[PDB]
């Protein structure tokens, strides 16, 4: 929407490290973006495209869910909600919900039901609080879905990690209740945690994303993948942060 609307110029205050991950990639173009907690250092492909802003899509799924808990319009005893009988085009969408089943689909009316309980200026202040992206929320009705509320790749490691790791306002229950939404796998090396989303403008993908964390014996890593162009999907974005990051021995 303005002049800063698109893109992210904060210089980065840490210690980074550019890598090359252009043949994991492939035909799709983006960006990767890791932060390691214990060398306090991110590590970057493609540093000028992860600071380009885009939809966050379903990724902002994760900061309804918190902002859901914060206000107690879910808790940890209820998350259900029920099915309001309108068809969707798969029947995981068709029934009621809890946050695990929700995060896990990415069932849109349960977030969109979220979104409509809370009064705009608290997002404004969490936004504000939290430097989410562009923070901008233009018409205020599904503002995270291709729309005016844009964020960039480094952005969303940026702000997950502080999100999660400071003692600020929100709980350690309403993290560990958002932690098991997000919770994908676990062996006895690893946990990884994550969240997609995923663009689509006139049939095609356009926007891929995957953000998300892994929980090792040694360390603690923030992550998101995104794709601008090839197929740029959630899944595939997903696919290729799961293979950089085994690459790098975070998987083992």
């Amino acid at each position: 929407q303005s002049i800063t609307d698109y893109n992210y110029k904060k210089p980065l205050h840490n210690d980074y490290q550019i890598l090359d991950k252009s043949k994991i990639f492939g035909s799709n173009s983006g960006s990767f973006v890791m932060y390691s907690m214990a060398a306090d250092a991110y590590y970057i492909y493609n540093e000028k495209e992860s600071r380009k802003r885009y939809s966050p899509n379903s990724t902002y799924k994760i900061y309804l869910a918190m902002f859901g808990l914060d206000r107690h319009i879910i808790n940890d005893e209820n998350s259900r909600m029920s099915w309001n009988h309108k068809h969707y085009p798969f029947d995981a969408w068709n029934k009621e919900q809890d946050l695990n089943t929700a995060m896990q689909n990415s069932v849109n009316w349960y977030f969109e039901r979220i979104s409509d309980q809370i009064p705009k200026n608290y997002t404004a202040t969490q936004l504000k609080q939290l430097n989410y992206g562009n923070k901008n929320l233009g018409s205020y009705k599904s503002y995270w879905m291709e729309d005016s509320l844009k964020i960039s790749n480094l952005e969303q490691v940026i702000v997950f990690k502080n999100m999660m790791e400071q003692n600020n306002h929100f709980s350690k229950k309403a993290k560990n209740q958002l932690s098991s939404s997000l919770l994908i796998k676990k062996n006895e090396k690893y946990e990884l945690y994550g969240k997609t989303g995923t663009g689509i403008v006139n049939g095609k993908y356009n926007n891929g994303w995957f953000v998300g964390y892994v929980i090792t014996n040694h360390d603690k890593y923030y992550f998101a993948t995104h794709l601008s162009d090839g197929k740029p999907s959630g899944k595939n974005a997903e696919l290729i942060s799961e293979k950089i990051l085994k690459e790098m021995g975070v998987l083992n």
